[PDB]
Protein backbone atom coordinates (compact mmCIF):
# COMPACT_ATOMS: atom_id res chain seq x y z
CA UNK A 1 0.00 0.00 0.00
CA UNK A 2 1.30 3.15 -1.06
CA UNK A 3 1.09 4.87 2.68
CA UNK A 4 1.61 8.53 2.76
CA UNK A 5 2.48 11.13 6.01
CA UNK A 6 1.20 14.62 6.18
CA UNK A 7 1.70 17.12 9.44
CA UNK A 8 -0.01 20.60 9.73
CA UNK A 9 0.76 23.53 11.84
CA UNK A 10 -1.62 26.56 12.88
CA UNK A 11 -1.97 29.23 15.35
CA UNK A 12 -4.12 32.28 16.14
CA UNK A 13 -4.24 35.14 18.76
CA UNK A 14 -6.92 35.08 21.62
CA UNK A 15 -8.52 38.41 22.27
CA UNK A 16 -11.14 39.80 24.07
CA UNK A 17 -14.93 38.93 23.05
CA UNK A 18 -14.72 37.00 20.16
CA UNK A 19 -15.96 33.73 19.64
CA UNK A 20 -13.53 30.81 20.69
CA UNK A 21 -14.26 28.06 17.95
CA UNK A 22 -11.93 24.71 18.10
CA UNK A 23 -12.22 21.63 15.97
CA UNK A 24 -15.82 23.47 15.44
CA UNK A 25 -17.05 23.25 18.54
CA UNK A 26 -17.73 26.77 19.83
CA UNK A 27 -16.38 26.95 23.57
CA UNK A 28 -17.26 29.50 26.15
CA UNK A 29 -14.81 31.74 26.88
CA UNK A 30 -13.96 35.84 27.60
CA UNK A 31 -11.06 35.28 24.66
CA UNK A 32 -11.58 34.00 21.01
CA UNK A 33 -9.23 33.40 18.26
CA UNK A 34 -8.65 36.14 15.22
CA UNK A 35 -9.10 35.39 11.71
CA UNK A 36 -10.04 36.12 8.23
CA UNK A 37 -11.89 32.39 8.90
CA UNK A 38 -14.09 31.98 11.96
CA UNK A 39 -9.71 31.20 12.73
CA UNK A 40 -10.44 27.75 13.38
CA UNK A 41 -6.56 26.82 14.43
CA UNK A 42 -7.64 22.91 14.62
CA UNK A 43 -9.55 22.40 11.71
CA UNK A 44 -6.40 24.22 9.81
CA UNK A 45 -4.05 22.21 10.97
CA UNK A 46 -5.68 19.07 9.90
CA UNK A 47 -6.51 20.49 6.68
CA UNK A 48 -2.82 21.34 5.67
CA UNK A 49 -1.91 17.55 6.92
CA UNK A 50 -3.93 15.85 4.60
CA UNK A 51 -2.80 18.39 1.59
CA UNK A 52 0.62 17.52 2.63
CA UNK A 53 0.01 13.70 2.69
CA UNK A 54 -1.17 14.06 -0.68
CA UNK A 55 1.28 16.55 -2.16
CA UNK A 56 -1.30 19.31 -2.92
CA UNK A 57 0.56 22.21 -1.52
CA UNK A 58 -1.09 24.05 1.27
CA UNK A 59 -4.45 25.54 2.35
CA UNK A 60 -2.98 28.72 0.73
CA UNK A 61 -2.79 27.26 -2.27
CA UNK A 62 -6.75 26.71 -2.16
CA UNK A 63 -8.28 29.10 -0.03
CA UNK A 64 -7.57 32.29 -0.20
CA UNK A 65 -10.08 35.59 -0.34
CA UNK A 66 -16.37 28.27 7.71
CA UNK A 67 -13.47 26.15 8.72
CA UNK A 68 -15.56 22.83 8.34
CA UNK A 69 -16.53 23.77 4.90
CA UNK A 70 -12.84 24.28 4.07
CA UNK A 71 -12.26 20.86 5.80
CA UNK A 72 -14.45 18.90 3.23
CA UNK A 73 -13.72 20.37 0.56
CA UNK A 74 -9.75 19.51 1.46
CA UNK A 75 -11.17 15.70 1.59
CA UNK A 76 -12.90 15.77 -1.71
CA UNK A 77 -9.87 17.00 -3.49
CA UNK A 78 -7.53 14.47 -1.34
CA UNK A 79 -9.88 11.70 -2.52
CA UNK A 80 -10.31 13.01 -6.21
CA UNK A 81 -5.94 13.01 -6.43
CA UNK A 82 -6.95 8.67 -5.27
CA UNK A 83 -6.32 9.05 -1.68
CA UNK A 84 -7.86 7.25 1.15
CA UNK A 85 -7.42 8.52 4.64
CA UNK A 86 -6.43 6.07 7.71
CA UNK A 87 -6.08 8.53 10.34
CA UNK A 88 -5.97 12.23 12.22
CA UNK A 89 -3.88 13.03 15.33
CA UNK A 90 -3.65 16.36 16.78
CA UNK A 91 -2.67 18.10 20.06
CA UNK A 92 -4.03 21.53 20.63
CA UNK A 93 -1.62 23.91 22.78
CA UNK A 94 -4.34 26.47 25.16
CA UNK A 95 -3.17 27.32 28.47
CA UNK A 96 -6.94 27.49 28.98
CA UNK A 97 -9.81 27.06 28.75
CA UNK A 98 -10.10 23.65 30.18
CA UNK A 99 -11.09 21.70 26.43
CA UNK A 100 -11.13 17.75 27.58
CA UNK A 101 -15.09 18.41 27.81
CA UNK A 102 -15.00 19.14 24.26
CA UNK A 103 -12.71 16.89 22.61
CA UNK A 104 -15.30 14.32 21.45
CA UNK A 105 -18.12 17.12 20.13
CA UNK A 106 -14.23 18.07 17.97
CA UNK A 107 -13.86 14.31 17.12
CA UNK A 108 -17.13 14.26 15.99
CA UNK A 109 -16.87 17.13 13.88
CA UNK A 110 -13.58 16.49 12.34
CA UNK A 111 -14.66 12.65 11.44
CA UNK A 112 -18.06 13.25 10.14
CA UNK A 113 -16.19 16.12 7.19
CA UNK A 114 -13.69 13.43 6.51
CA UNK A 115 -16.03 10.31 5.91
CA UNK A 116 -14.04 8.78 8.52
CA UNK A 117 -15.26 6.31 11.63
CA UNK A 118 -14.72 8.35 15.33
CA UNK A 119 -11.71 5.53 15.74
CA UNK A 120 -9.64 6.57 13.01
CA UNK A 121 -9.94 10.44 14.72
CA UNK A 122 -8.08 11.62 17.74
CA UNK A 123 -7.63 14.89 19.59
CA UNK A 124 -5.25 15.94 22.34
CA UNK A 125 -5.18 18.95 24.51
CA UNK A 126 -2.16 20.53 26.68
CA UNK A 127 -1.30 23.34 28.56
CA UNK A 128 1.66 25.46 27.80
CA UNK A 129 3.09 25.58 31.52
CA UNK A 130 2.29 29.55 31.09
CA UNK A 131 5.55 29.47 29.07
CA UNK A 132 5.53 32.30 26.24
CA UNK A 133 2.98 33.56 24.06
CA UNK A 134 0.86 30.28 24.69
CA UNK A 135 1.37 30.35 28.44
CA UNK A 136 0.49 33.90 28.58
CA UNK A 137 -3.13 33.35 27.11
CA UNK A 138 -2.33 35.21 24.02
CA UNK A 139 -2.64 32.50 21.45
CA UNK A 140 -3.68 28.80 20.61
CA UNK A 141 -1.45 26.49 18.80
CA UNK A 142 -3.04 22.86 17.12
CA UNK A 143 -0.90 20.45 15.37
CA UNK A 144 -1.77 17.72 13.08
CA UNK A 145 -0.57 14.22 11.59
CA UNK A 146 -2.51 12.65 8.56
CA UNK A 147 -1.90 9.23 6.94
CA UNK A 148 -2.95 8.54 3.75
CA UNK A 149 -3.23 5.67 1.23
CA UNK A 150 -2.21 6.16 -2.86
CA UNK A 151 -4.69 3.85 -4.45
CA UNK A 152 -3.81 1.33 -5.91
CA UNK A 153 -7.23 0.20 -7.19
CA UNK B 1 -1.87 -3.31 7.12
CA UNK B 2 -3.99 -0.51 9.28
CA UNK B 3 -1.35 1.71 9.69
CA UNK B 4 -2.02 4.65 12.04
CA UNK B 5 0.23 7.82 13.20
CA UNK B 6 0.46 9.68 16.53
CA UNK B 7 2.03 12.91 17.28
CA UNK B 8 2.79 14.33 20.70
CA UNK B 9 3.81 17.36 22.60
CA UNK B 10 5.11 18.17 26.08
CA UNK B 11 6.74 21.13 27.63
CA UNK B 12 7.64 22.16 31.14
CA UNK B 13 10.05 25.05 33.28
CA UNK B 14 13.27 24.40 34.19
CA UNK B 15 14.14 25.62 37.56
CA UNK B 16 17.02 25.44 40.38
CA UNK B 17 15.72 22.81 42.88
CA UNK B 18 15.30 20.04 40.70
CA UNK B 19 16.82 17.26 39.41
CA UNK B 20 16.42 17.18 35.12
CA UNK B 21 15.04 13.55 33.76
CA UNK B 22 14.75 13.58 30.21
CA UNK B 23 13.79 9.90 28.75
CA UNK B 24 14.45 8.47 32.17
CA UNK B 25 18.02 9.47 32.29
CA UNK B 26 19.32 12.17 34.88
CA UNK B 27 21.50 14.87 33.69
CA UNK B 28 23.74 16.26 35.96
CA UNK B 29 22.72 20.41 35.63
CA UNK B 30 22.34 23.41 38.17
CA UNK B 31 18.58 23.36 36.84
CA UNK B 32 15.42 20.48 36.53
CA UNK B 33 12.25 20.30 35.40
CA UNK B 34 8.56 20.74 37.03
CA UNK B 35 5.18 19.35 37.28
CA UNK B 36 8.03 14.07 37.72
CA UNK B 37 7.99 15.78 34.75
CA UNK B 38 10.00 13.62 32.27
CA UNK B 39 8.89 15.63 28.72
CA UNK B 40 10.42 13.45 26.70
CA UNK B 41 8.58 10.36 28.03
CA UNK B 42 4.86 12.01 28.04
CA UNK B 43 5.46 13.24 24.58
CA UNK B 44 5.89 9.26 23.51
CA UNK B 45 3.09 8.31 25.74
CA UNK B 46 0.24 10.85 24.00
CA UNK B 47 2.36 10.16 20.23
CA UNK B 48 0.66 6.43 21.40
CA UNK B 49 -2.48 7.32 22.75
CA UNK B 50 -2.53 9.50 19.38
CA UNK B 51 -2.06 6.53 16.77
CA UNK B 52 -4.28 4.51 19.08
CA UNK B 53 -7.16 6.71 19.32
CA UNK B 54 -7.54 6.52 23.04
CA UNK B 55 -7.06 10.40 23.70
CA UNK B 56 -4.75 11.69 25.85
CA UNK B 57 -2.26 11.37 29.07
CA UNK B 58 -5.07 13.41 31.09
CA UNK B 59 -7.72 11.17 29.98
CA UNK B 60 -5.84 8.21 31.28
CA UNK B 61 -3.94 9.45 34.22
CA UNK B 62 -5.39 11.30 37.21
CA UNK B 63 2.59 8.28 43.19
CA UNK B 64 3.54 6.60 39.83
CA UNK B 65 6.41 8.11 37.63
CA UNK B 66 6.57 8.62 34.18
CA UNK B 67 8.14 4.95 32.69
CA UNK B 68 5.52 3.67 34.93
CA UNK B 69 2.92 5.70 33.02
CA UNK B 70 4.80 4.83 29.66
CA UNK B 71 4.32 0.92 30.26
CA UNK B 72 0.35 1.79 31.23
CA UNK B 73 0.52 3.58 28.09
CA UNK B 74 2.41 0.49 26.15
CA UNK B 75 -0.31 -2.25 27.36
CA UNK B 76 -3.60 -0.24 26.59
CA UNK B 77 -2.45 0.74 23.23
CA UNK B 78 -1.73 -3.66 23.01
CA UNK B 79 -4.98 -4.88 24.43
CA UNK B 80 -6.42 -2.30 22.01
CA UNK B 81 -5.34 -4.83 19.38
CA UNK B 82 -2.28 -2.33 18.05
CA UNK B 83 1.21 -3.35 17.48
CA UNK B 84 4.19 -0.40 17.05
CA UNK B 85 6.18 -0.28 14.11
CA UNK B 86 8.51 2.68 15.66
CA UNK B 87 8.94 5.86 17.87
CA UNK B 88 10.81 9.35 17.07
CA UNK B 89 11.63 11.97 18.80
CA UNK B 90 13.27 15.78 19.38
CA UNK B 91 13.80 17.16 22.20
CA UNK B 92 14.53 20.70 22.34
CA UNK B 93 17.15 21.88 25.24
CA UNK B 94 19.44 24.73 25.26
CA UNK B 95 21.62 23.54 27.07
CA UNK B 96 23.40 20.93 28.60
CA UNK B 97 23.90 18.48 25.95
CA UNK B 98 21.97 15.43 25.86
CA UNK B 99 24.39 13.81 23.21
CA UNK B 100 26.30 11.48 25.47
CA UNK B 101 22.65 10.67 27.72
CA UNK B 102 20.47 9.59 24.25
CA UNK B 103 21.54 6.02 24.20
CA UNK B 104 20.49 5.57 28.03
CA UNK B 105 17.13 7.36 26.61
CA UNK B 106 16.56 4.98 23.82
CA UNK B 107 17.14 1.73 25.96
CA UNK B 108 14.84 3.02 28.63
CA UNK B 109 12.44 3.94 25.84
CA UNK B 110 12.61 0.81 24.10
CA UNK B 111 12.39 -1.59 27.17
CA UNK B 112 9.21 0.14 28.04
CA UNK B 113 7.31 -0.35 24.74
CA UNK B 114 8.67 -3.96 24.13
CA UNK B 115 10.85 -2.99 21.02
CA UNK B 116 14.22 -3.61 19.72
CA UNK B 117 16.61 -0.03 19.71
CA UNK B 118 16.32 -0.09 16.27
CA UNK B 119 12.68 0.78 16.24
CA UNK B 120 13.48 4.02 18.84
CA UNK B 121 15.15 7.32 18.02
CA UNK B 122 15.41 9.90 19.95
CA UNK B 123 16.98 13.39 18.96
CA UNK B 124 18.30 16.66 20.15
CA UNK B 125 18.37 20.21 19.34
CA UNK B 126 18.82 23.55 20.60
CA UNK B 127 16.83 26.39 20.07
CA UNK B 128 19.26 28.99 18.98
CA UNK B 129 18.78 31.36 21.51
CA UNK B 130 15.61 32.24 20.75
CA UNK B 131 12.09 32.48 22.90
CA UNK B 132 11.32 31.00 26.72
CA UNK B 133 13.64 27.70 25.08
CA UNK B 134 16.54 29.50 24.04
CA UNK B 135 16.58 31.60 27.41
CA UNK B 136 16.52 28.13 29.03
CA UNK B 137 13.25 28.41 31.14
CA UNK B 138 11.86 25.38 29.48
CA UNK B 139 12.11 22.69 27.45
CA UNK B 140 10.46 21.07 24.79
CA UNK B 141 9.77 17.17 23.43
CA UNK B 142 8.09 16.32 20.22
CA UNK B 143 7.01 12.65 19.51
CA UNK B 144 6.03 10.77 16.27
CA UNK B 145 4.70 7.11 16.84
CA UNK B 146 3.24 4.37 14.20
CA UNK B 147 1.47 1.67 14.93
CA UNK B 148 -0.85 -1.04 13.30
CA UNK B 149 -4.08 -2.34 13.88
CA UNK B 150 -4.08 -6.35 13.83
CA UNK B 151 -5.37 -7.11 11.39
CA UNK B 152 -3.73 -10.52 13.06
CA UNK C 1 5.78 -3.56 4.81
CA UNK C 2 7.73 -2.46 7.75
CA UNK C 3 6.76 1.53 7.48
CA UNK C 4 8.80 3.71 9.87
CA UNK C 5 7.92 7.48 11.08
CA UNK C 6 10.24 10.40 11.28
CA UNK C 7 9.69 13.69 12.17
CA UNK C 8 12.38 16.74 12.47
CA UNK C 9 12.70 20.35 13.78
CA UNK C 10 14.86 23.36 13.51
CA UNK C 11 15.30 26.94 13.49
CA UNK C 12 17.34 29.96 13.06
CA UNK C 13 17.91 33.80 13.43
CA UNK C 14 16.98 36.10 11.14
CA UNK C 15 19.73 39.30 11.18
CA UNK C 16 20.04 42.10 8.50
CA UNK C 17 22.04 41.66 5.31
CA UNK C 18 22.65 38.00 5.45
CA UNK C 19 21.40 35.94 2.37
CA UNK C 20 17.64 33.81 3.21
CA UNK C 21 17.82 30.98 2.01
CA UNK C 22 15.45 27.88 2.32
CA UNK C 23 14.92 24.61 0.60
CA UNK C 24 18.13 25.20 -1.15
CA UNK C 25 16.30 28.13 -2.79
CA UNK C 26 17.73 32.02 -2.27
CA UNK C 27 14.73 34.08 -1.16
CA UNK C 28 15.51 38.27 -1.96
CA UNK C 29 14.89 40.19 1.07
CA UNK C 30 15.99 42.32 3.82
CA UNK C 31 17.22 39.90 6.32
CA UNK C 32 18.98 36.09 6.17
CA UNK C 33 19.48 32.98 8.57
CA UNK C 34 22.38 32.52 11.01
CA UNK C 35 23.90 29.78 11.80
CA UNK C 36 27.61 27.88 11.01
CA UNK C 37 26.33 25.86 7.65
CA UNK C 38 24.23 28.30 5.15
CA UNK C 39 21.47 27.65 8.31
CA UNK C 40 18.57 26.12 5.87
CA UNK C 41 15.76 25.60 8.55
CA UNK C 42 13.95 23.34 5.78
CA UNK C 43 16.71 21.12 4.22
CA UNK C 44 17.84 20.89 8.10
CA UNK C 45 14.29 19.58 9.69
CA UNK C 46 13.99 17.30 6.57
CA UNK C 47 17.61 15.94 7.20
CA UNK C 48 16.39 14.72 11.21
CA UNK C 49 13.14 13.85 9.64
CA UNK C 50 15.12 11.15 7.85
CA UNK C 51 17.87 9.83 10.37
CA UNK C 52 15.45 9.25 12.73
CA UNK C 53 12.45 6.72 10.73
CA UNK C 54 16.03 5.08 9.92
CA UNK C 55 17.05 5.13 13.87
CA UNK C 56 20.40 6.82 13.02
CA UNK C 57 20.18 9.66 15.85
CA UNK C 58 20.47 13.36 14.28
CA UNK C 59 22.39 15.63 11.43
CA UNK C 60 24.69 15.92 14.96
CA UNK C 61 25.50 12.49 15.24
CA UNK C 62 26.94 12.03 11.64
CA UNK C 63 28.00 15.62 10.33
CA UNK C 64 32.59 22.23 3.79
CA UNK C 65 29.07 21.14 2.92
CA UNK C 66 26.26 22.86 2.62
CA UNK C 67 22.85 22.09 3.66
CA UNK C 68 22.16 20.05 -0.17
CA UNK C 69 25.26 18.01 0.61
CA UNK C 70 23.99 17.27 4.09
CA UNK C 71 20.19 16.14 2.44
CA UNK C 72 21.89 14.16 -0.14
CA UNK C 73 24.40 11.69 2.37
CA UNK C 74 21.43 11.50 4.49
CA UNK C 75 19.94 10.00 1.58
CA UNK C 76 22.54 7.87 1.13
CA UNK C 77 22.60 6.82 4.85
CA UNK C 78 18.97 6.05 4.63
CA UNK C 79 19.53 3.66 1.34
CA UNK C 80 22.42 1.96 2.54
CA UNK C 81 20.91 0.86 5.91
CA UNK C 82 18.19 -0.60 3.75
CA UNK C 83 15.43 2.05 3.67
CA UNK C 84 13.64 3.27 0.76
CA UNK C 85 11.81 6.26 1.24
CA UNK C 86 7.92 6.87 0.48
CA UNK C 87 7.08 10.73 1.09
CA UNK C 88 8.80 13.96 2.80
CA UNK C 89 6.14 16.93 4.18
CA UNK C 90 7.13 19.51 5.64
CA UNK C 91 5.68 23.24 7.14
CA UNK C 92 8.16 26.33 7.29
CA UNK C 93 7.12 29.04 9.90
CA UNK C 94 8.16 32.45 8.27
CA UNK C 95 5.93 35.85 8.97
CA UNK C 96 7.72 37.03 5.73
CA UNK C 97 8.19 37.17 3.38
CA UNK C 98 5.87 35.32 1.11
CA UNK C 99 7.08 31.93 0.38
CA UNK C 100 4.54 30.73 -2.07
CA UNK C 101 6.12 31.58 -5.03
CA UNK C 102 9.57 29.56 -4.24
CA UNK C 103 7.81 26.59 -2.95
CA UNK C 104 8.01 24.73 -6.10
CA UNK C 105 12.12 25.28 -6.56
CA UNK C 106 12.17 23.35 -2.89
CA UNK C 107 10.47 21.01 -3.86
CA UNK C 108 12.42 20.60 -7.01
CA UNK C 109 15.97 20.55 -4.98
CA UNK C 110 14.13 17.99 -2.16
CA UNK C 111 13.17 15.82 -4.51
CA UNK C 112 16.38 15.79 -6.62
CA UNK C 113 18.65 15.42 -3.53
CA UNK C 114 16.70 12.25 -1.92
CA UNK C 115 16.04 10.83 -5.31
CA UNK C 116 11.92 11.00 -5.67
CA UNK C 117 9.67 12.41 -8.09
CA UNK C 118 8.01 15.97 -7.32
CA UNK C 119 4.92 13.84 -6.28
CA UNK C 120 6.09 12.74 -3.54
CA UNK C 121 7.86 15.96 -1.90
CA UNK C 122 5.36 18.82 -0.21
CA UNK C 123 6.50 22.04 1.37
CA UNK C 124 4.17 24.48 3.13
CA UNK C 125 4.28 28.18 4.44
CA UNK C 126 2.82 29.31 7.62
CA UNK C 127 3.01 32.79 9.38
CA UNK C 128 2.67 33.09 13.30
CA UNK C 129 0.16 35.45 13.42
CA UNK C 130 3.05 38.33 14.55
CA UNK C 131 3.40 35.68 17.87
CA UNK C 132 6.49 35.14 19.22
CA UNK C 133 9.84 35.56 17.84
CA UNK C 134 8.87 33.50 14.96
CA UNK C 135 6.06 36.56 14.78
CA UNK C 136 8.72 39.53 14.94
CA UNK C 137 10.53 38.01 12.23
CA UNK C 138 13.13 37.32 14.56
CA UNK C 139 13.62 33.77 13.38
CA UNK C 140 12.23 31.17 11.32
CA UNK C 141 11.14 27.62 11.75
CA UNK C 142 10.95 24.16 10.08
CA UNK C 143 8.82 21.19 10.68
CA UNK C 144 9.07 17.98 8.76
CA UNK C 145 7.66 14.61 8.58
CA UNK C 146 9.06 11.09 6.51
CA UNK C 147 7.97 8.32 5.81
CA UNK C 148 10.31 5.13 5.56
CA UNK C 149 9.64 1.41 4.62
CA UNK C 150 12.52 -0.95 5.73
CA UNK C 151 13.41 -3.45 2.89
CA UNK C 152 11.98 -6.03 3.58
CA UNK C 153 10.91 -7.33 0.16
N1 LIG D 1 5.83 33.31 4.82
C1 LIG D 1 4.70 32.80 4.29
C2 LIG D 1 3.59 32.51 5.09
C3 LIG D 1 2.41 32.07 4.52
N2 LIG D 1 2.34 31.83 3.20
C4 LIG D 1 1.13 31.36 2.48
O1 LIG D 1 0.03 32.11 2.98
C5 LIG D 1 -1.05 31.22 3.32
C6 LIG D 1 -1.73 31.66 4.60
O2 LIG D 1 -0.78 31.82 5.67
P1 LIG D 1 -1.37 32.15 7.13
O3 LIG D 1 -2.48 31.11 7.21
O4 LIG D 1 -0.19 31.94 8.04
O5 LIG D 1 -1.88 33.56 7.06
C7 LIG D 1 -0.39 29.92 3.68
O6 LIG D 1 -1.15 28.75 3.51
C8 LIG D 1 0.74 29.89 2.70
O7 LIG D 1 -0.06 29.69 1.60
C9 LIG D 1 3.47 32.10 2.41
O8 LIG D 1 3.36 31.88 1.19
N3 LIG D 1 4.63 32.58 2.95
N1 LIG E 1 -6.51 23.37 27.64
C1 LIG E 1 -6.40 22.13 28.12
C2 LIG E 1 -5.14 21.61 28.45
C3 LIG E 1 -5.07 20.31 28.95
N2 LIG E 1 -6.20 19.56 29.13
C4 LIG E 1 -6.16 18.22 29.75
O1 LIG E 1 -5.24 18.38 30.85
C5 LIG E 1 -4.30 17.29 30.86
C6 LIG E 1 -2.93 17.70 31.43
O2 LIG E 1 -2.42 18.82 30.68
P1 LIG E 1 -0.98 19.40 30.94
O3 LIG E 1 -0.10 18.16 31.08
O4 LIG E 1 -0.66 20.20 29.73
O5 LIG E 1 -0.97 20.23 32.18
C7 LIG E 1 -4.16 16.94 29.39
O6 LIG E 1 -3.71 15.61 29.11
C8 LIG E 1 -5.54 17.16 28.86
O7 LIG E 1 -6.07 15.94 29.21
C9 LIG E 1 -7.45 20.14 28.79
O8 LIG E 1 -8.49 19.46 28.95
N3 LIG E 1 -7.54 21.41 28.30
N1 LIG F 1 20.76 20.00 24.16
C1 LIG F 1 21.32 19.57 23.05
C2 LIG F 1 21.12 20.21 21.83
C3 LIG F 1 21.76 19.73 20.71
N2 LIG F 1 22.53 18.63 20.79
C4 LIG F 1 23.33 18.05 19.69
O1 LIG F 1 23.97 19.12 18.96
C5 LIG F 1 23.60 19.08 17.57
C6 LIG F 1 23.41 20.52 17.06
O2 LIG F 1 22.14 21.04 17.47
P1 LIG F 1 21.67 22.47 16.92
O3 LIG F 1 21.61 22.29 15.46
O4 LIG F 1 20.31 22.84 17.47
O5 LIG F 1 22.71 23.47 17.30
C7 LIG F 1 22.35 18.20 17.54
O6 LIG F 1 22.25 17.40 16.39
C8 LIG F 1 22.58 17.26 18.66
O7 LIG F 1 23.55 16.36 18.16
C9 LIG F 1 22.71 18.01 22.01
O8 LIG F 1 23.45 17.00 22.01
N3 LIG F 1 22.11 18.50 23.13
MG1 LIG G 1 6.76 25.33 18.76
ZN1 LIG H 1 -5.76 29.12 10.91
ZN1 LIG I 1 4.89 16.52 30.83
ZN1 LIG J 1 19.40 24.20 11.07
Amino acid sequence: MDVRIGQGYDVHQLVEGRPLIIGGVTIPYERGLLGHSDADVLLHAITDALFGAAALGDIGRHFSDDSRVLLRACAERVKAAGFTIQNVDSTVIAQAPKLAPHIDGMRANIAADLGLPLERVNVKAKTNEKLGYLGRGEGIEAQAAALLVKQGG
